[PDB]
């Protein structure tokens, strides 16, 4: 995740596997339940879309449920680049790429680029715009039960 230091310098750490321990924890017990969404948003603060990844994919022995997450961020990153749509290249040298979808859910974009975008001025967050995949994603699988 990033955390903002005492002089507001963003600082990038890895992902705590205390967080993954108590997620994995988390989804053995409400994983079909409302509460598995608010526990995602308390365990991902400031997260990152590999450390968002990381988390998906220590829960990755549920199948079905897991194949229902994808699927919608698919459909949400296809939105996105509908939305979106890059372009060739950026407005000038130096500048950061815009995100496409599949930026935004961390298969195309590398973890310095995330930092980029999520310490920007202001922030490009990439990683709460994939959290709201993820979280409609979870929603759709509570109600489907
Ligand atoms: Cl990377
Ligand atoms: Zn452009
Ligand atoms: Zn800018």
């Amino acid at each position: 995740p990033i955390v903002q230091n005492l002089q507001g310098q963003m600082v990038h750490q890895a992902i705590s596997p205390r967080t993954l321990n108590a997620w994995v924890k988390v989804v053995e017990e409400k994983a079909f339940s409302p509460e598995v969404i608010p526990m995602f948003s308390a365990l991902s603060e400031g997260a990152t879309p590999q450390d968002l990844n990381t988390m998906l994919n220590t829960v990755g022995g549920h199948q079905a449920a897991m194949q229902m997450l994808k699927e919608t961020i698919n459909e949400e990153a296809a939105e996105w680049d509908r939305l979106h749509p890059v372009h060739a290249g950026p407005i000038a040298p130096g500048q950061m790429r815009e995100p496409r979808g599949s930026d935004i859910a961390g298969t195309t974009s590398t973890l310095q680029e995330q930092i980029g975008w999520m310490t920007h001025n202001p922030p490009i967050p990439v990683g709460e715009i994939y959290k709201r995949w993820i979280i409609l994603g979870l929603n759709k699988i509570v109600r489907m039960y």
